[PDB]
């Protein structure tokens, strides 16, 4: 159609350490597939219901990569060195990127904080929004 | 108009405990009103200020659902099991929904985590963007 | 272009306190340059990482402004009066602002939740689509 939304969803991920950023499997956006080859992609990284396991203030960093690597990047972090319980910390992430450029494909992205092991159990999504510069 | 964004959004819902997902009252787009009957929506629920009450780890799930029933969903939870106190925590939930399926509104739900009372006290919204497949 | 997406992206912003909402450096689409006049925007502010230092529950609001003012806002807080360390707690916030009412401009603004000092150090971002009502 005129107006391509993507979209993927996952609802679980091999649980994993990593000290550099390493794919979210099945968070994947074939773009060139699309035939989108220019103008602006708004991409959201939507992890609603993470969790990290550790013994030094654990987190998740979380990164919305294209082929040519990562565009933007955050965490979340707990306040306690060793939580009580590793709650739940929803974590969104938006970056809009020029696909001119060679953008091929969009993926999201998670690494250790501090030796974490990373936690997807349920619902986790990676969309685009398709649209121009003004 | 050509290219439709819905919205609507809230302040306040009265305190409820619900084991199963119940209406965010006023979070609610009619989809079938707008002539969305083809394409696709991507659909956020956002409520930046939340809060949950209780003794056992307490927290909020919180749902997109259509006519059809819940499409996507997260929580959030306390990393304590009585929080000194239940501080605001941010949730985010985005899901894309193929409209032909049979789909005439989109909604926001929660329910509560372990029998927390479930409080929103400021602003929260439901968004979508009207798209296309690729 | 026909279907503009609008997007502003900081890495930082200086450290600062602040009782009244107060504009996030950076942070700052401007509309009337884009020839948005009419129709709906939906506007995400995105603040992945943020902390606040504080010793009384600290936090930050967030709002998304235009000339008119504050057109929604939610805020993150922690559950301990001092938090071991200040985690990272990710924050989103969505509104849909009606352009025809005289918007030249949205931005992103924050302030102090109990005397709190304001952190930005890596990547924020504030993005806007545009559309018409159905
Ligand atoms: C709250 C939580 O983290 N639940 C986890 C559980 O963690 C337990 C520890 O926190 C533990 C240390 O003793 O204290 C509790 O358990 C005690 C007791 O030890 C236990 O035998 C007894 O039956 O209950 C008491 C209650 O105080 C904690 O509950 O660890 C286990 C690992 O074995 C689970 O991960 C549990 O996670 C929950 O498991 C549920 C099934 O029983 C269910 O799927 C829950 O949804 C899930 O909780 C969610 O995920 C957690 C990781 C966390 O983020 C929580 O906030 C989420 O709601
Ligand atoms: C986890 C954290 O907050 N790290 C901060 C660090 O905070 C230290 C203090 O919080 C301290 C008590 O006040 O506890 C730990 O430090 C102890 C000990 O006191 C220290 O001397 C020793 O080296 O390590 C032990 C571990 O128990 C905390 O580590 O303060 C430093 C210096 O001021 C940093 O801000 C540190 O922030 C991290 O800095 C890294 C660069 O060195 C890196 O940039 C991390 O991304 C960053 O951590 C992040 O930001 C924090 C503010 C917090 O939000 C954390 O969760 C984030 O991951
Ligand atoms: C820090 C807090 O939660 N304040 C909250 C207070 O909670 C206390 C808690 O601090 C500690 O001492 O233990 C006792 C008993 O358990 C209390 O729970 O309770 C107060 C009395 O009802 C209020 O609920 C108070 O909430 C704040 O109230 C002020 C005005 O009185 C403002 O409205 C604040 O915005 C509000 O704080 C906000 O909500 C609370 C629930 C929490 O989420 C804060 O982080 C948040 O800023």
């Amino acid at each position: 159609g005129h107006m391509p939304l993507l979209s993927a969803s996952i609802v679980s991920a091999p649980v994993v350490t990593s000290e550099t950023y390493v794919d979210i499997p099945g968070l994947y956006l074939d773009v060139a597939k699309a035939g989108i080859r220019d103008g602006k992609l708004q991409v959201i990284l939507n992890v609603p219901t993470p969790y990290a396991t550790g013994n030094n203030f654990p987190g998740i960093y979380f990164a919305i990569a294209t082929n040519q690597g990562v565009v933007a990047d955050g965490c979340f972090t707990y306040s306690s060195k060793v939580p009580e319980s590793t709650g739940r910390m929803p974590f969104t992430l938006v970056a809009t990127i020029d696909v001119g450029s060679g953008v091929t494909f969009v993926k999201g992205q998670w690494k250790s904080v501090r030796g974490s092991a990373m936690h997807i159990d349920s619902y986790a999504s990676l969309s685009a929004i398709w649209g121009t510069a003004a």
